[PDB]
């Protein structure tokens, strides 16, 4: 996260850090608890990933340093990538992680509510992007979970900032005209959480963008509300 600040422990209880154990363990992407055994994240996070066996999901984390060899984690039983996904910039950058065990909800770990189709006309004015991602284009994973408030921008506007791409209705953008605050490398798969009516809603999934926090270059996120039926379909046993 660029231009953000340290989060308060348990402030974003649905936020998980997805680690890979290959070649040595390291943070790979962000993700969001949406079910007792379901993590919603970004499909592009799995480039090269051949098996769920090398994945480890850690919940209730604030600092990466909390994560050691003796720290409990959730194994991944299945990786479900949208069959229409090809690359981040094209869309359908969404994926589900079916955990090998169920998450016991608590103040440090609980699920975030999915947006409702009737919530497509709502104007979210209190959105935040979070992650252990880069603070600078060429930096490294951050120890403490960062947060940044970022206003949403209409797709028409986003399109103007990305004339080389096609911004579809299954995408949603957020950023400041002058940049300064944005998601960056390592925040991918993480949530774009918007508080509406005293309830936090998973509005988007950190997907892509040109550089980080650049002026006139909003971050592009997967528009979650467009995938509620897909999510129901893939999670319904
Ligand atoms: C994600 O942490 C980052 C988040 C960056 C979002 N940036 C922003 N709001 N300014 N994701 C990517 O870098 C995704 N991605 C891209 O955004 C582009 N953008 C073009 C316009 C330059 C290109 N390629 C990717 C991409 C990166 C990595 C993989 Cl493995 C794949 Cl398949 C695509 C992370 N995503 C992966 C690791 S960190």
């Amino acid at each position: 996260i660029v231009g953000g600040t340290a989060s308060v422990r348990g402030e974003w209880p649905w936020q998980v850090t997805l680690h890979t154990t290959s070649p040595t363990q390291r943070h790979l992407c962000g993700g969001s608890i949406i079910g007792n055994q379901w993590i919603l994240t970004a499909a592009h996070c799995f480039y090269g990933v051949e098996s769920p066996k090398i994945l480890r999901v850690y919940s209730g984390i604030l600092n990466q340093s909390e994560i050691a060899e003796d720290t409990s984690f959730f194994g991944v039983q299945e990786i479900i990538i949208h069959d229409q996904y090809k690359m981040a910039e094209s869309g359908y950058d969404i994926a589900l992680l079916k955990l090998e065990t169920t998450v016991n909800y608590t103040d440090s770990q609980r699920p975030i509510s999915l947006p409702s189709k009737g919530d497509r006309n709502v104007i979210y004015t209190d959105c935040w992007v979070t992650g252990w991602g880069y603070r600078k284009l060429r930096d490294k994973i951050q120890n403490t979970l960062q947060k940044a408030k970022i206003p949403l921008v209409t797709n028409e506007e986003c399109q103007k900032r990305y004339r080389g791409h096609k911004i579809t209705h299954k995408m949603i953008c957020a950023g400041y005209r002058e940049g300064g605050k944005d998601a960056c490398k390592g925040d991918s798969g993480g949530p774009l959480s918007c508080k509406h009516n005293e309830v936090w809603h998973l509005v988007g999934i950190t997907s892509w963008g040109e550089g980080c926090a650049q002026r006139e270059r909003p971050g592009v996120y997967t528009n979650v509300v467009e995938y509620v039926d897909w999510i129901l379909e893939k999670t319904q046993a």
